[PDB]
C-alpha cells in the first residue's frame, strides 16, 4: 500500500503515499499494463465537491475549522437547490493550479503555482470567448518573455449548452490535400481545415497559415475569428552553422496554448479551458517537423547536409534530426522568444520530482510521455520510475465536438 | 473479450485476443500504473495445473492436442509428479519451451527472431568444471567467428531450492569494474561489486579498463567456482569512427556476443536457474547505455571535447551530437569487422512486422513499450507510435536475484 520509487542512476528511492488518494482509474488491470495506450447528478456531484473542498480548506491550513464548515453547508443547499454550484474565485484559482500539479503527463510542472488564471465564467458569447481568447494570447505572449496562463469559460450545465474551443491549440497550421495527392501544410490539421472553409474561411492555401479560432458558446453553432497577426509571435528557423537551413522556409509559432480539454474541479466541468506555457524544444524540432505524419522533413535536410542516405545504420535520420533541433532552439533563443531544451526541463522535472515526494508525499508521472522523443536515456527521467495515477483537480481530453454537435 | 492498439502513424489497428490466456500479474491495478517500474520449491497442488497448461498448448502446437500421444503424456506427467513431485521434460518440449520463453519476453525487440535458437541440452550436468564446459562450447557456437548465431544452454532445473545452479555473471562476458581510493572508477562500474567477490574468490585481476571478467560458476548448491573463458574464444571490436581518426585513441572496444545470464527459465512450472542465452546487439546498448549512461563509462564529455562542441550550455544539444558520433562508431566498426549488430531502425522495422505477424497468426504480441523504444531518437522509430499492451504469458524469463545475496556458503 506503501510503494516505492527508485532512481536507477542515482540509487535515490522516494515513498509514494499520495496514489492512496487516487480516486479514477488508469486502464490497467492485475493482467494487462496500458501504458502505451494513448486514450486507455446532485448524488455524485456532493461527493466530488466536499472531496474537493476538504483539500482546499486544508491547503489553507483552515481544515475543520468554522469557515470550512460553513462553505461545505452553502454548496450543499446550492447544489440541493440549484442542482449545481459556482468555484469562490480563490477555489478555481487554487482547482486551476492543482490540475496542471496533477497532469501526469507534463514535464514542465515545476512550474505550476506560477500560473494566471483568467476567469471567463461571465462569458455569454462566441465575440466575447474571442476577445477573452486574443487577451490571454497576448499577455501569455507578452513580446516573446512567455507567461504561463489559463482562461476559463463557463461550466457544463445540462451539457448542451457546452462551451467550446473548436480548434485543437489557440495557434496552429492550416493543413491541405492535393490534386498531387501530397499535403501541404500540417497534415493533422486537414479534417479541421476543411471545417473552417466549409464554414467560410478563405485559406491562404499555404504551408504555414495560421488557422482561424472556431469558437463556440453555449452550445451555439461555432463562429470564425482571426487572431490579430500582431498577436501571433512566430519565429523563422535558422541554424548557428548551417547557411542553407534558413532556404528550407520553415517556422512555428512561439505559444503552445492547449484548447481542447476539460478541467474538472470538485466535480464541475470546464469544457473550454484554454492554457499556455512555453515550449521544449523537442516537441517542436522531433515531433512536428520529424513525424512522418507531420511535417517530415528529415529526407529533406539529410539531402542538404549530403549524407549517405542509403542504409539506416549510417544514422543519417539520427544526424539530421538533432541539427533541426539545434536550429530551432537556436532561432528561439535568438528572437528572445522562451523555450526550454529537454536536458534543463527534465533536470528541472526531476527536481520538481523530489520537492512533490517531500512535501506531498508524490507526484502522479507517465514515464511514456515524461521521457523526449530524442536522446532518452541521456536525459535523467528515463532512470527514474514513475508511478502513474489519477487525482482531481484534472484536466482530460474530450472528444472532437464536430463529432458531437448537431447544428 | 477484445483488447485494440492503434498505431497513431498508421492508424493501422490491431486487436488482442491473446491477453485472456495471461495469468500472471503485472504489477498494475485500476488504480495505479507501474509501467516504469523496472522490478514491479513449488507445491505438487500448484505444480500439476502449470504442467497441464503447458502440455495443451505443446501438443495444439504440433496439432495433437486430445491424441493419444497427448493424454499418455499428461497421465505420464501426473505420475510422475506425484511419485516424485516433480518431472522431467521431453527434449523437444525443453526446445518449445525455451523457443517460447523468448516469444512471450515483452522487452525483447529482437523476437521476429525467436524460432531461431540453438538449445544447448545441459540438464545432466554436475559440477561446475561441467558447467565451464557448457558455457565454453556455447560461446564458441553462438560466435561462429562473428557470424552471431542465438543460443540457449540450461542447466539442471531446481529441486529443493537448496541445490541450485547459477551463473554468478549477470552475462557471460562482461567486463571488470575497480572503484580506487579517490573514489573514480577504472573499467565498468556496474560491475564494481561482482569484480570485488571475484578478486575475494582468487581472481588476480589486471586492473584495466576492459578486463573480460571470469566466470563464477554455481553447480547443485555448492559454492561458485572461478573459470577463465579462453581469451581466444572472446570476440571483440575496437571502436573507430568513419570520419573522425582521433575516434580510435579514444581507445574503446567492445564484445561481440551480448549473453545474458542471470535470468529464471520458466516451463511447465519448472524452473531452470541456469540458462544463459545469446543473440547479437542493436547497436543503442552499446552506444548509448554501455558508453553513455553516467553510472557506466560515461564518454559524452570526452567525445564532445574532442569533437569541439560548445560544452557551456545544454541547449548547443552538444551531448546529442556527441551520442549520434558515437552510435555511428559502434555499428561502422562491427560492420567493418564483420560481427553481427543491428541498427535501431532497422530492429524496430523489424519488429513491427513481427507484432502485425504476431497479432494475426496468435491473436497478440505482448509488449513493453518503456523498454522497446530505443533509448535515442525515439519518435523517429516506429516502435514509438505504436500502442502496446504488456502482460505476462508462459513459458517465461523472469529476474532473480543476484545469487550473493541469498547463498548459503557452505565454506
Ligand atoms: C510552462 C511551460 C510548460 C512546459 C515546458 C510543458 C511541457 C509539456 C510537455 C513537453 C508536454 C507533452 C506534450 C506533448 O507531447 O504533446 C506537456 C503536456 C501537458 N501539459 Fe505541460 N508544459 C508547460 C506548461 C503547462 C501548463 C501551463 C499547463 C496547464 C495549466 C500544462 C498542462 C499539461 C497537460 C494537461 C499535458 C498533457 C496534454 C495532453 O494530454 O495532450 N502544462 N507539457
Ligand atoms: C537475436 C538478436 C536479439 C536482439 C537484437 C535483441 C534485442 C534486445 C534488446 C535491445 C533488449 C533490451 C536489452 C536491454 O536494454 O538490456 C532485449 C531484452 C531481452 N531479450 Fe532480446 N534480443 C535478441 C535475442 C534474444 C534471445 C536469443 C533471447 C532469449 C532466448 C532474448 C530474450 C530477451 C529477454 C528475456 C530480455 C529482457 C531482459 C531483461 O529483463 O534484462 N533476446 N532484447
Ligand atoms: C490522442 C491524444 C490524447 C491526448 N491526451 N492528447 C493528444 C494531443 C497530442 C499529444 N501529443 C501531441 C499532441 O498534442 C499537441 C499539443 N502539445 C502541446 C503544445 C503541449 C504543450 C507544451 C508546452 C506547454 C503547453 F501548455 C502545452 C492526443
Ligand atoms: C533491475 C533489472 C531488471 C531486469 N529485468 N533486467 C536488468 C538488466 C538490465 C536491463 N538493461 C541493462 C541491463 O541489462 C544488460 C543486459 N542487456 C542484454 C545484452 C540484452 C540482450 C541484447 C541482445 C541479445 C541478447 F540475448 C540480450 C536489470
Ligand atoms: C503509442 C504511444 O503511447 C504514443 O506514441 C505516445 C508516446 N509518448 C508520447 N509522449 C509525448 N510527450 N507526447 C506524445 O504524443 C506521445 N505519444
Ligand atoms: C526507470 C525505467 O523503467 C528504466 O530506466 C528502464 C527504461 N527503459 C529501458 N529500456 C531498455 N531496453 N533497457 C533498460 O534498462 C531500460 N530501463
Ligand atoms: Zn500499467
Amino acid at each position: 500500500r506503501f510503494l516505492k520509487v527508485k532512481n536507477w542512476e542515482t540509487d535515490v528511492v522516494l515513498t509514494d503515499t499520495l496514489h492512496l488518494k487516487s480516486t479514477l482509474e488508469t486502464g490497467c488491470t492485475e493482467h494487462i499494463c496500458m501504458g502505451s495506450i494513448m486514450l486507455p447528478t446532485k448524488d455524485q456531484l456532493f461527493p466530488l465537491a466536499k472531496e474537493f473542498l476538504d483539500q482546499y480548506y486544508s491547503s489553507i491550513k483552515r481544515f475543520g475549522s468554522k469557515a470550512h464548515m460553513d462553505r461545505l453547508e452553502e454548496v450543499n443547499k446550492e447544489i440541493e437547490s440549484t442542482s449545481t454550484y459556482q468555484l469562490k474565485d480563490t477555489e478555481l484559482i487554487y482547482g486551476a493550479k492543482h490540475a496542471w500539479r496533477n497532469a501526469s503527463r507534463c514535464v514542465g510542472r515545476i512550474q505550476w503555482s506560477k500560473l494566471q488564471v483568467f476567469d471567463a465564467r461571465d462569458c455569454t458569447t462566441a465575440h466575447g470567448m474571442f476577445n477573452y481568447i486574443c487577451n490571454h494570447v497576448k499577455y501569455a505572449t507578452n513580446k516573446g518573455n512567455l507567461r504561463s496562463a489559463i482562461t476559463i469559460f463557463p461550466q457544463r450545465t445540462d451539457g448542451k449548452h457546452d462551451f467550446r474551443v473548436w480548434n485543437s491549440q489557440l495557434i496552429r497550421y492550416a493543413g491541405y490535400k492535393q490534386p498531387d495527392g501530397s499535403t501541404l501544410g500540417d497534415p493533422a490539421n486537414v479534417q479541421f481545415t476543411e471545417i473552417c472553409i466549409q464554414q467560410g474561411w478563405k485559406a491562404p492555401r499555404g504551408r504555414f497559415d495560421v488557422l482561424p479560432l472556431l469558437l463556440q458558446a453555449n452550445g451555439n453553432d461555432p463562429e470564425l475569428f482571426q487572431i490579430p497577426p500582431e498577436l501571433v509571435l512566430e519565429v523563422p528557423i535558422r541554424h548557428p552553422k548551417f547557411d542553407w537551413f534558413k532556404d528550407l522556409g520553415l517556422k512555428w509559432y512561439g505559444l503552445p496554448a492547449v484548447s481542447n480539454m476539460l478541467l474538472e474541479i470538485g466535480g464541475l466541468e470546464f469544457s473550454a479551458c484554454p492554457f499556455s506555457g512555453w515550449y521544449m524544444g523537442t516537441e517542436i524540432g522531433v515531433r512536428d517537423y520529424c513525424d512522418n505524419s507531420r511535417y517530415n522533413i528529415l529526407e529533406e535536410v539529410a539531402k542538404k547536409m549530403d549524407l549517405d542516405m542509403r542504409k539506416t545504420s549510417s544514422l543519417w535520420k539520427d544526424q539530421a534530426l538533432v541539427e533541426i533541433n539545434i536550429a530551432v532552439l537556436y532561432s528561439f533563443q535568438s528572437d528572445k522568444v522562451t523555450i526550454v531544451d529537454h536536458h534543463s526541463a527534465t533536470e528541472s522535472f526531476i527536481k520538481h520530482m523530489e520537492n512533490e515526494y517531500r512535501c506531498r508525499g508524490g507526484c502522479p508521472a507517465d514515464w511514456v510521455w515524461i521521457v523526449p522523443p530524442m536522446s532518452g536515456s541521456i536525459t535523467p527521467v528515463f532512470h527514474q520510475e514513475m508511478l502513474n495515477y489519477r487525482l482531481t483537480p484534472s484536466f482530460e481530453y474530450q472528444p472532437d465536438p464536430w463529432n458531437t454537435h448537431v447544428w
